[PDB]
């Protein structure tokens, strides 16, 4: 086997107990890896388990690319049962500990059980072991590396956990080289449920490739190709935070919990803004087009900022200075917790308010009670922190404040605001983990312009662009595992791909091949909801939020306009028809044994009808 | 089996191997533990070895009385070949390490090897790990424990080297909670071969005894017996310390390498001076009388001050300022250099530098000079510093300065000058060691007073006196191994000691067997040094420094007194009549035979002839 190690390495808390595991190269070549691979560990041995329970299993799951001097291949996936979804969630994060866990001979690294004490995972090759961490429990994300590797040194990959996962925050994250971020759906929070508060990695070894000199060719290719980009020059300026201007200028900039898609005072929140008060750019293992935009922020501390950050600790809130947004955002990485959904959680709060359904909390534009309130969910003090703790689905069962709880599937939405976008809507309404823009970012396509540089339509086309993106995005990326962004930003061609796919495991992937992949990965995703779930679910779930059916923009040419929820449900049945999907969003038994996933339907039926 | 757990921890720093040797109740029985388990192990397992060299063997070996609370019970014996002296080598230090071996499982540590960069080991109960050290590498041994402690918590006990042991300093020590030291004959230099920065050890289990409630009650009557003696008050105040004033009185405080035996300006570094400027207090695990004076020195410091480390780095080097003093003291604990080797290297030096036999060196009452040299020394800055960094021995032979080259078997002579002091003298010639008072501290008994609180003679009972101190002091202490202090300093009466090992252990040992265990050891060791010396060796090698025999007093009442070579002769060959060894220091066929040591003889008359 070239590529894969076929081995990952199992990690028991409760018992002390770490042993690997070699699975074959059929399940390698069925899954790849990443996203792919975590999906069938948890369909597997995450069976009815309570997500912050020893039982869960917390994955962190690489791939072929990983280890490797691949372009931009230096991400992780992490994945688990969520604490805040009740389904399948994960997340993807560049760090060093992607490229370590591979070369000391692992495709993955799987924790089980739960540490009677603080403790840190240490892997070095085969030198495995669980370590007390007393000392470091309480400690940031930031401070708790920076220690570590005071220890060990500097050649090491380290994954931490803030308070906000020890506290167990639903939306919890986990973070890596103060900045990178994984697992939105909770993963900090299964992590801290545990007692696991770091994982630090060194790897030596030599990963078997089938052809050195295609890899070595294919990799010196594409990273000459991204250095000869056109928007190589913007992308290094700006990265993902040219999106602030764009997303203004379509009215999809999310403002003040999504009330409407311009915000007044973007330009102070901007690129240009970033741009003048950048002080270190850093990025993931092996990329040459490097997009971790560092800059001081209000109190002179660094802080990395991506545009999502910015659009929900932002706009969102309705604060409109970059070096305000900048401590908030520095917080989120310190404590550990999503961005998006920090920022969500904090939006539906201020609205709340604001109409007086909370008596007492922060309202759009304040800083200092944003600011108070963001620490206080990291650290569950006092009745608000605590409800906002556990995201805008819980918090507005408790409030009555569904209308305005931004969410799919119990996972907030992302920076892009959709009442005049239907394939976008689509997109946050099927991925595979809860809303998310991941997985389908198919809002640039149609407007026809996006940020490195209209009519509203239901086409049922549209279905199928967002399960072509879905194939690459949530199927392809998340299983090399490798960044999305040479792609999608400058333009690399994705003809390298299935390319040094071969060249490093010697097998021959076509589209179709990766495209099946994909979907299997989807439908498997989809069954473990439904299984999860235990077969309550139907279209519903597919759905985007009310407010984008029930309420309108703002401002703008556009004011007034809305999804049409007729319309988006026939948009939702041709999504269905081209997954093979009954009405109620549940693969059918058909599609399951064309995706090899026959071992799903037992379990499905026995928990519903199939059809 | 009770008290002891007959297990052995082995580390394999090359291989990377761990594992846990079993050996008899019976060798447990016979060595008892502390020195004597670890004299066992270095005669069978570091034969002709270089002491720097992989093949070494790095002993942490604790006894029966440790993990348990008994009366100063948590010391630990660190021993290994020895860089400095080529024979048995060993040191004692209190630490939670002491607490925390034991109560995870094992009697001793062995590491040999060598890892290929800094790592430190890592002991849990019977979780075991090598990990890396890399970014500790160069930290002095205070910030090494407290970086390791902001990681594992506070319930662990730490062993660390600092800069002089990384560096191989021939005096280098090992170092435990800012104070506590161990391994005078270079333990530190062996451990920093081996690229061992650190050892971090936690146990929770419950020691097996064979009488709890026997244990119990005779701990507490001990613990109150300390509390409620005359001596405990004073001992409270000053420790150790009260000794500076009682050397002087009696011309035995080392002063300007030994010249003379009184210091002008001993009442600013005496007892009554350190009081003045004390700011806390610390000691080793289960001490109810602890003596870590802590002042602070004069760059507002902390610091640790012991007898030995003012007298060597004080009136030794004619400098008079305890503030002073303090530096230096801070300096060797925080490199990990042994206080007493350190001043008597840097004392030779500025006496060759004022007889203009060294060109370049600081000279008596220079503290600015001393303190770059021991700075120089700890980082073999150098010609000068890499020349004292490997003791007066190995310098002396170089510049030809062997006249006034204190030390025995290459270990330097420690706090006593004793020009007049026959037994004493005698108690240096003959320690195990090389010179060191740790054996017999018979000066006290020689004048008749004691620091807590004369007409030379050659009497042959002087020579029993040594022998019957040697089995308490060189043998029972380090074999238990507990502190010596409560009997020696404040009257703790002896007779709990042989009670104690019968509560825990549960085979009874009466005064008689103690002293055949702890002649065996002597014999023992003594031909571990034959045996590594290839059998060159004579009654020289237990002789007392040349310059006690040449000079004489250079002040008071004893003024030009001294010792007569002749009168100390017979004073040795008495103490070789009693030990049962031939006129050349070497044990006899039937004193081995008589101590259980048949083994030895093989080894010995491949060397030499034994009688
Ligand atoms: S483009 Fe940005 S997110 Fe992607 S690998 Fe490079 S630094 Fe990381
Ligand atoms: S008397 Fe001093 S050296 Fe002895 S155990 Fe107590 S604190 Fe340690």
């Amino acid at each position: 086997m070239y590529g894969w190690w076929g081995r990952i390495l199992r990690v028991n808390l409760t018992t002390g107990e770490v042993k690997v595991q070699e699975y074959p190269e059929e399940v390698a070549k069925k899954f790849i890896g990443g996203r792919g691979l975590a999906a069938w560990i948890l369909w597997n041995e995450a069976r009815g388990v309570e997500p912050l329970s020893p039982e869960n299993k917390l994955i962190f799951a690489a791939g072929p690319f990983n280890g490797l001097p691949t372009p931009s291949g230096g991400k992780l996936v992490v994945a688990a049962k969520s604490p805040l979804t009740g389904g399948y969630g994960d997340g993807n994060l560049g760090t060093m500990a992607s490229v370590h866990l591979r070369r000391a001979g692992y495709d993955a690294l799987v924790v089980e059980g739960k540490a009677k004490k603080p403790v840190y995972i240490y892997i070095e090759d085969d030198n495995v072991s669980i370590l007390s961490a007393e000392g470091l429990w309480g400690k940031t994300t930031f401070e708790t590396e920076r220690e570590l590797k005071e220890i060990h040194g500097k050649n090491v990959g380290v994954l931490t956990i803030g308070p906000a996962g020890e506290n167990l925050v639903k939306y919890a994250v986990v973070i890596s080289q103060e900045g990178r971020a994984a697992g939105r759906p909770g993963m900090g929070a299964v992590m801290g449920s545990k007692k696991l508060k770091a994982v630090v990695i060194r790897g030596t070894k030599e990963i078997p490739v089938a052809d050195k000199e295609e890899l070595k060719k294919l990799s010196q290719e594409a990273y000459n190709e991204i250095l000869n980009s056109p928007g190589y020059p913007f992308w290094k300026r700006q990265g993902t935070m040219a999106a602030v201007e764009w997303c203004n200028t379509n009215y999809a900039l999310p403002t003040r919990n999504f009330s409407d898609g311009y915000f007044e005072f973007a330009r102070s929140i901007d690129g240009y803004t970033m741009e003048g008060m950048k002080v270190q750019q850093r990025g993931c293992p092996y990329c040459n087009m490097p997009c971790g935009n560092v800059v001081l922020d209000a109190e002179g501390q660094e802080s990395e900022l991506d545009y999502e950050n910015v659009a929900l600790l932002g706009s969102n809130l309705g604060i409109g200075k970059l070096n305000e947004v900048s401590v908030l955002n520095r917080i989120a990485d310190e404590m550990g917790m999503d961005t998006i959904s920090l920022g969500v959680s904090i939006a539906h709060v201020m609205e709340a308010v604001e109409r007086g359904i909370l008596k007492e909390g922060p309202t759009f534009g304040d800083f200092k009670g944003a600011k108070q309130l963001a620490l206080d969910i990291a650290y569950r003090k006092g009745e608000l922190g605590n409800l906002a703790a556990e995201g805008v689905k819980a918090m507005a069962e408790k409030l009555g404040t569904h209308d305005f709880a931004m969410h799919v599937k119990g996972l907030e939405v992302s920076g892009y605001n959709c009442y005049i976008y239907p394939a976008m809507a689509l997109a946050y309404g099927t991925s595979a983990i809860g809303a998310h823009h991941k997985e389908a970012w198919v809002i640039a396509w149609e407007i026809g312009t996006a940020p490195i540089e209209y009519k509203i339509s239901y086409d049922p086309i549209k279905a199928q662009k967002v399960v072509e993106l879905q194939r690459l995005r949530g199927g392809l990326f998340e299983m090399l595992t490798a960044c999305r962004l040479p792609w999608v930003e400058v333009g690399l061609s994705l003809d390298y791909y299935p390319k040094l796919l071969k060249a490093i495991t010697g097998v021959t992937y076509t589209w179709d091949d990766l495209y099946k992949a994909a979907d299997r990965v989807y439908s498997l995703i989809r069954a473990y909801w439904v299984r999860e779930f235990n077969g309550k679910w139907d279209r519903k779930m597919d759905y985007p939020p009310k407010r984008w059916f029930t309420e309108g923009l703002k401002s703008g040419p556009h004011k007034g306009e809305h999804l049409d929820e007729k319309k988006y449900d026939e948009l939702l049945s041709e999504y269905y028809r081209i997954r093979g999907w009954d009405e109620r969003g549940i693969p059918k038994k058909e599609t399951l044994k064309e995706l090899d996933l026959d071992f799903v339907i037992p379990e499905l039926e026995k928990v519903t009808n199939l059809e």
